[PDB]
């Protein structure tokens, strides 16, 4: 059946859709189509032609009031080049994390985000890892979603030496940086940094 109501979706809406970029991308909602109990929703995008996406794979083109944000939900965030791509809540706004939203991105990549750089998936799947592409990155955040609030942590400060995990071997490395639940780790050999979520198991500390 074509469909033009669909739960809070209205055909003609502007909407967001993930290109097979996987970043995500502005668009007309100009269908809605089901096939028996499934829901599909084709885009028209505003630079690049049309997809036929399931729904897990819209958001909506506004910002979510804080009420409706949990640690888990499913969600599109500004990416650091600013891009949109899909990821999972870690924490919500509190004093610890200087009231910002964590997001794990679906990459494996953690960053802190206002509520002016997040858009809601519009129909995420029940369980809202399931369409985490990335094996390892999927059990990871199940594990972590559903055992909220218990996050075992490394508690780390500047100047501390560790190792870091990187293209599947070991490296020495240095605490740079703490911010909340997130790790500044340098690199020492390649001189370069990255930001790493505190309970991540590429901390040698946390493995």
């Amino acid at each position: 059946e074509n469909l033009y109501f669909q739960g809070d979706l209205i055909v003609s809406m502007r909407i967001l859709g993930k290109k097979r970029t996987k970043t995500w991308h502005k668009g007309t909602l100009i269908a809605i189509q089901t096939v028996g109990p499934g829901k599909k929703y084709k885009v028209k995008f505003d630079n690049k032609g049309k997809s036929l996406l399931s729904g897990n794979h819209i958001a909506y083109d506004y910002h979510p009031p804080a009420d409706k944000l949990y640690v888990g939900s499913r969600v599109v965030a500004k990416y650091k080049q600013v891009w949109l791509y899909a990821g999972i809540v870690a924490e919500t706004p509190n004093v610890k994390n200087k009231l910002r939203f964590l997001i794990f991105f679906d990459d494996g990549y953690a960053s802190y985000v206002t509520q002016s750089e997040l858009y809601p998936i519009c129909r995420p799947l029940k369980k809202t890892w399931e369409d985490i592409e990335d094996i390892s990155c999927r059990d990871f955040i199940e594990e972590y979603v559903t055992a909220y609030p218990n996050r075992p942590m490394v508690l780390l400060k500047s100047g501390q030496l560790i190792k870091t995990e990187w293209e599947g071997t070991w490296w020495k490395s240095r605490v740079e940086e703490v911010d909340g639940s997130l790790v500044r780790i340098l690199f020492l050999d390649d001189k370069r940094c990255e930001w790493i979520y505190r309970g991540s198991t590429r901390l040698e500390p946390m493995f």
